[PDB]
This record gives structure tokens, sequence and C-alpha cells, in this order.
């Protein structure tokens, strides 16, 4: 019982997407934890988590399939200042992994795997529903404005 | 004992109305809800239920006069897209059925049952109740801005 | 991301499904308990609730998918007289729901979204588990008899 | 110390009692289950797994005999359709073992062994213990009538 | 609604998996259970139930098709001396059950139904989640040795 | 207060062993999880978090003297085959931390900021308290010898 070796890099262009999302979410999350931005801080420190809990589940699949993890390549990681672009850049990141995810599901339905798949969309049914949140949240500030946004995401702790 | 049908109709015409704000306002708590509105999105569900509470009391009193539900026909349903109009078009809907109400039990009094209108009053008690508070409410955004008033209405968790 | 509009009327057409099913399934509801035929309506208005939550679960899919819900239009409903009529009735409505929802989710998996089809297998399993439980009540009625099948549905509370 | 082959074959014709009647009983717990015939489905289902509690302290014993069970070959399983055959054809099936194992233990006790024919009575006070049982349903079936006796197994489901 | 023949004989051939299996694994954790390895008796028990809980929901699908099962005849079944027999024998039972059922379901997709696909999906899931510990067992083994792994599998008790 | 930029990327050569030495850990945590040494396997995904505690006080740290952490570049990881080759392989990784450790805070003392090297010395005492326990492990193995020394890391359960 050995993987077919695009089916394994299949799955494995999509843990180059994993590592570089656990350091770009965190980074930021300590960026806002600096800047005082409280509650969003702690959202993506918890949706951080989840994304080792989606990244965990791939890596024994891999190894059911006999493969090797490369945990040594990555994708190129970016970094904002204001938090529009901290929601733009991502969203084009989360838009990066979907027609990957995508196409891997109709070719692999082809070579009768059926478990890996099923791993392959449940990623997937996570980050569309992840992806529009941030579309709702950027124009809501948009509309808005960024300054009573702003005004409503600190608050002074408790020493 | 049958009921008589022209109060049979004034029950009916009633039910036309709960049918319709079912949806309205469902639907439009559905629609703050991807709006990220929260709190109102928790309100407006709570407004939904005593409708569907409403309805009910209403349905088995036909029953008690022999009557037949037309849970077929419906009026007219509207949708807005920013708060104030949904807002607006809630109070004519609920300008609607006061003054219906208000021609049955006057005509229905003159009619020698009792009971259907105090199942009236009690559908219009509330209706009075609940056409003031949008009437406070949007004025309350009116005179100060929607802006900041759609700062206060989000939540996120 | 748009729903393309054939995926959005073939949801569509499963809530005109819904709404129908809610009210047909709750006036006899509130039908048989005035006839004192009490754990079945008992059992319908616990029908009734399931299938209400059915149609959530696809209104808040096609806002994802940017859709308008259509919460205007019907198709007919019909009423009964004795229980039989009933069961034969909700049948055939149980019956419009499953080719409908069979003939969408081949066309749905042909076009590049699987989220959806994950509601519309899941709304057909249900009914799976309905339309073989009122196949089996009728024949336990048509072997017996009506008169002795109605003899076990009435309790004395009111 | 080695268990002597026909009293090895003996207790062997047992177990071969032992997996048919676990089938044919399930079935028909299975089959009155679709057919919504209740609590005789959970006294089916209660039943069998005293015969699943039978069984495996025969397997241990031959084992101490040091024998080597046969889990391959079966006897002939039959299946009705009405209510009424079933308690007909397990009766012979209850008419097949107690004979068979009365044939035994008179024979076990011909040759110096006590403990295995201690396991063999203990299984024939099972099995006139359900013989009677379906002989005192069949008739209060049958004096009675099958569709008033129908008319008391189905009830509701939560 | 009725289930089709091809699709329900593709049930029926895994059903004949079923029963043997439970034979073969009942029996094996009884020839321990004299010999004295109970751990892994204690793991053949509980693992023995699983396909139990495996056949009945086989079981109850075929009669919503309208089906006849036959618990009458079975597949061929055996039997070994040491562990690693076992070991290896009901590793091709277990190959012999997938490939099968990779068999059935690429058919049975191209017809309509999706119900029972999702049946053989999730017992298909759990043997490829079985196979591998047996062979995640057998190497751990003989790279080892018999004897040593014979010495960590008595309880004294 | 600006940090001085030789200090920061004192820390932060430090930090490109932070985030190797979390996959080269969980990795062959991962990789003796399927071949059921569990034990260890428990010993190591242990390891893993106390480095995540290392590595975000360090990140803290940094944005304090107002730094930039570079989570991009990383340093070469390896792969193992049998333990004593992940025994031999990670205590390199071990003395590589300790002389860029050593080598900081000789001029971290030299030039007038205290924080930052307690930093560097809290994480210090950590390789110190853990370098010899490996240390300790393989000659545990080498004197004994692998065969009997793997077979007390089975589990079966
Ligand atoms: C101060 C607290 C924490 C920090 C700074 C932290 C940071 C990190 C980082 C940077 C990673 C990526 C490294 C990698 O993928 O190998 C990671 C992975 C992970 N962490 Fe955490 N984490 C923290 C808390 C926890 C806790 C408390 C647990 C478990 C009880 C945990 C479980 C995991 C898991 C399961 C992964 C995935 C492993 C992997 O994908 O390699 N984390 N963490
Ligand atoms: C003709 C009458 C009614 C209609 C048309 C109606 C409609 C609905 C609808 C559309 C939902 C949304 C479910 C979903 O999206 O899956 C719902 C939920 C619900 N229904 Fe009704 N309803 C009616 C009467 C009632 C009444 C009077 C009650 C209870 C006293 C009730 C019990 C519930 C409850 C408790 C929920 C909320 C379930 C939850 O929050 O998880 N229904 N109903
Ligand atoms: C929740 C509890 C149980 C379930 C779901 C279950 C399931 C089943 C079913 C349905 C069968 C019949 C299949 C057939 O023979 O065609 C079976 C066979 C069997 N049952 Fe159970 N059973 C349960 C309890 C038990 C227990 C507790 C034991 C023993 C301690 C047991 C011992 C057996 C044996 C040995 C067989 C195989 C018969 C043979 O090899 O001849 N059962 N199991
Ligand atoms: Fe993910
Ligand atoms: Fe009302
Ligand atoms: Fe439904
Ligand atoms: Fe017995
Ligand atoms: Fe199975
Ligand atoms: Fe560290």
């Amino acid at each position: 019982m050995q993987g077919d070796p695009e089916v394994i890099e299949f799955l494995n262009e999509q843990l180059t997407a994993e590592l570089t999302a656990i350091n770009q979410y965190f980074l930021h999350a300590k960026l806002q934890d600096h800047k005082g931005w409280t509650k969003l801080a702690k959202y993506t420190r918890a949706e951080s988590f989840d994304e080792m809990r989606h990244a965990e589940v791939l890596t024994d699949r891999i190894l059911l399939l006999d493969g090797l993890p490369n945990y040594q390549r990555l994708f190129h990681v970016r970094v904002g200042q204001s938090v529009t672009e901290m929601f733009q850049a991502d969203r084009e990141v989360e838009l990066e992994a979907i027609d990957r995810l995508r196409r891997g599901i109709e070719v692999m339905r082809a070579k009768h795997d059926i478990t890996s798949a099923n791993v392959f969309e449940a990623i997937l049914a996570d980050e569309e529903h992840h992806i529009d949140y941030l579309e709702t949240q950027l124009d809501l500030i948009e509309k808005l404005g960024e300054s009573l946004y702003l005004s409503t995401v600190i608050e002074q702790t408790q020493p």
C-alpha cells in the first residue's frame, strides 16, 4: 500500500501552506499584542491552534501512505502595518489554499483513494468558513472608518 | 356551536399577517447575522418566537369555531439593505395589523361572542407594546447618526 | 466567491418544499390532537422542528454563496380527513423530495463545489429514515384494520 | 489427560446448534424490528445473548479436553414471514437440541467424566425453559386470534 | 423504492467477510487465552466487537433496500500455531476486504445511491486503520526476536 | 530606548535555532509514534512545548528593543533511522546552541543591558539540564544493547 507520489505531493503542497500560516498569524498576533488591540489578538491566537490541529492530521496521513514530510521548504511570508493590510494579504493566502485543495480532490477522486480526500475536504470546509469572516470584517471597518473601529478593540489590563 | 363566518375571516385575515411576519423577521434576523450586528440579531430571534406563539393560540380558536385555517395564501413581503428601511417597513406592517384588529373587535363585540376578542386584545397589547419600541429606536439613530449607531451593535465572538 | 445560479436554484427549489412541509405537518398535528389521537400528535409536533431546522442550514448556505432566499413563493398544500389519506399524501410529498435531491447532487458533484452537497445528502438521509416509517405504518393499519388501530392512539389527558 | 473423541464430538455436535441458533434468532429480531413488533424484538435480542453466553463455556471445555473447535460447519437455517410459524420453526430447533443432549449425558455418565455433563444439564435447564414459553405463546395467539394478538406488540418510538 | 441487486450483492459479499472474521478473531483470542498471552487477547476481544458493530449496520441497510441477508454460507477460515502466522493470515483477510470495498464504491457512485457507499467507506476507514497495526506488530517482533516478544505478553494473574 | 543592533542578531541567531528545533523533535516524535516507541514519544512531545515557551519570550524581548523577528529563514534539519542516530544528531544541535549562548552573554554583560542576558542565561540553563540526559541515555543503550533497550518502549495499547 503505497501512495501515488503526485497525490503525496498533493498532500505535500498543502503542507507548505501550513507552516507559513502558523508564523504569519502568530507574529501578527504578537504584533497587535504590543499594540494593545486586545480582543482580536485573542481571536488569532485561538485561531492559530486550529491550524496546528489541521497540520498534524495531515502529517499522519502521508505516513500511512509511507511518505516523507518535508518541513524544510517554505513559502514567502509577509507583514503589514495597519490591520487592513493584515486583512488583505492573508485573504490572498486563504485565496491561495482553496484552489489547490479544489484541484486536488477532483483528481484524487479519479485515482481511487477516498480517505485522503476526506482530509482534504475537511480542511477546505474550514477555510471557506474562515475567509468570509475576513470578508465580513474588512468593509465593516471600511464603510465605517478605521478610527472608531480602532476605538473598540482595546482595553486596559488587570494589574 | 358553529363559528359565525364573518368573525371567522376576521380571525383569518389576522393569520395572513402572522405567517408573513414570521419570515420578514427571521430573514432580517438572519440578514444582520451575516452582517455581524450581533445583539439585535439575538433580539429579532426573540421577537420572531412570540409571533410563533401568537399564531398557535390563534390557530386553535377557529377549530373551536370549527374552522379551516388557510395556511396557503399570503401577503407581500419586503426586504431592505440598511437597518432604517427595515425599521421603516415593519412599522407599516405593525401599522397594518392594529387598525384592522381595531376594526374587528367592535364588530365582534356587536355579535355576542367574547372569547376571540380576548385573543384580539391580547395580541393587540403586544404590538402596541412593540410599535413604539422601533419608533423610539429609529429617531435615536436618526438624531444621533448611523455610523456611531453601528459602532455598538457588533461583537467579535 | 459567487454561487453559480444553477446550484442556487437547486438550493432554492428545495426551500419551497421546506416551507410547505412545515404547515402541512403542523396543521395535521393540530388536526389530530383535537381528534384525541395523542401520541402521534406528539410525534408530529416532534417531526416538525427537525424539518424546520433543515431549512435554516439550507438558508445560511446561500448567503455564503451570496444568494437571495425567496421566502415568498410556495407549493400546493393538501389536507385529509382520515389518517390513511394523510399517510398517503405525505408519502407523495416525500416522493417529491428525494428524486429532485437525487437530480441535484450529481450535477453539483459535476461542478466543483463539494460543500453544498454535504447538506444535500444530510437532508436526504433524514427522509430515507422518514419515508419507510410511514410506509411501515400504513400496512400496520391495512393488515390489521383501522378501528382497532384507532383503539391505541388516544388517552384520557385532553 | 485427553478427551475421548466421541465425547468431544458429542460436545461438538452441540456447537453446530449454537451458531445456527444465533443467526436465526437475531435476523428475526431484526425482522420484527423493521416490522415494528417492538417488545418481542426486545425479548428476542435479550434471549439471544444467553445463547452467546451458552456457547462460550462450551468452547473452553473442549480446550480443557484439548480439543479443536470446528467453527466452520453449520446446520440448515430457516426463516418465515408471519410471526406464528417462527414460533413453530424454533420449536423444532428447541426439539432438536434436548433429545440429543438427552442422548449425551447417559453416555457421559457411562464414561467416567462428570464435568462435561454438568455443562450439559446446565444448558438443558435452559432449553426446557424456552420450549414451554413459546408453547405458551403460540396457543395464546391461536385460541385468541392473531390480529388482536398483534395489536399489542407495536408502540411508537421516543 | 427497491435496492438494485448488483448493489445488493456488493453488500452481500461484504457480509460473508464479517461472519468468518468474527470466529477467526474470537477463537484465536480464545487460543492465547489458554496460552496466557492475555493483553493481546484483551486487545483481540475488544477488536472483535467492533466488527460486530460493523455487521449490524451492514444488516439494517439491506432491508431498507428490501433485501434478504444470507447468514448461511461462509468463506474458508484458517488457524495458526505461533502468533506470526496468525498475524500473517488475517493480514490477507484484511487484504481481502479493502479491494472489494474499493471495487464496490466506484461502481455504486455511478449508480445514483449515495447512502450505502457512506456505509462502505466507514468500514473501509476502519480496516486501513486496522491493517497497519498488524503490519506494525509483525515487523516489530521479527526485528526484535520472538522469545523476548513472548517475554512481555503474560501477566501471571 | 532602542535596541543596539548587535544584540538583536544575537537574539536572532538564537531564534533560527528555535524554529528548527521544534520540527526535528516533533517529526521524530511522530516517527516513533508510528513505530510504537510510545513512552519516549510522550517525552518528546513534552520537550516540544517547552521550546515554544522558550521561543515566545524571546520574541517578546526584541519588540521591547523594537525589533523585527525573522521567522523566515532556517537552519538545516536532519532525520535519523534508529534512535542512536537520533540521539547523536540532536546532541550536536544541543551542542550548537550552548556556545552561541556562551558567546552572547559575555558581550551582553559587556554592553550595559542586563535584561536580555537574563533571558540568555535562563534559556541556557535548560539545555545544560537537557544535553546531559540524552548523553546519559545513549551510553545506557551502549553498554546494554539496543534490542533489550527497545524491549521496554512498547506498550501494546
Ligand atoms: C506559550 C504557548 C505556545 C506557543 C508559543 C506555541 C507555539 C507553537 C508554534 C510556533 C508551533 C509551530 C511549530 C511546529 O509546527 O513544529 C506550534 C505547534 C503546535 N503546538 Fe503550540 N504553542 C503554544 C501552546 C501550545 C500548547 C499548550 C499545546 C498542547 C497542549 C500546543 C500544541 C501544539 C501542536 C499540537 C502543534 C502542532 C505541531 C506541529 O504541527 O508540528 N501548543 N506551537
Ligand atoms: C407555524 C408555526 C411555526 C413556524 C413556521 C416556525 C418556524 C421555525 C423556523 C423557520 C425555525 C428555524 C429552524 C432551522 O433553521 O432549522 C424554527 C426553530 C425553532 N422552532 Fe419553530 N416555528 C413555529 C412554531 C414553533 C413554536 C410555537 C415553537 C416552540 C414553542 C417552535 C419550536 C422551535 C424552536 C425552540 C426553535 C429554535 C431551535 C434552536 O434554537 O435550536 N416552533 N421554527
Ligand atoms: C453490545 C453487545 C453485543 C453486540 C453488539 C454483539 C453483536 C453480535 C451479534 C449481532 C452477533 C450475531 C451475528 C451472527 O451470529 O450472525 C454476535 C455474535 C457473537 N457474539 Fe455478540 N454481541 C454483543 C454481546 C456479546 C458479548 C458481551 C459476548 C461475549 C462475552 C458475545 C459473544 C459473541 C460471539 C462469541 C459471537 C460469535 C458466535 C460464533 O462464533 O459462533 N456477544 N455478536
Ligand atoms: Fe487548515
Ligand atoms: Fe402578534
Ligand atoms: Fe429535511
Ligand atoms: Fe443454549
Ligand atoms: Fe468492518
Ligand atoms: Fe529553547
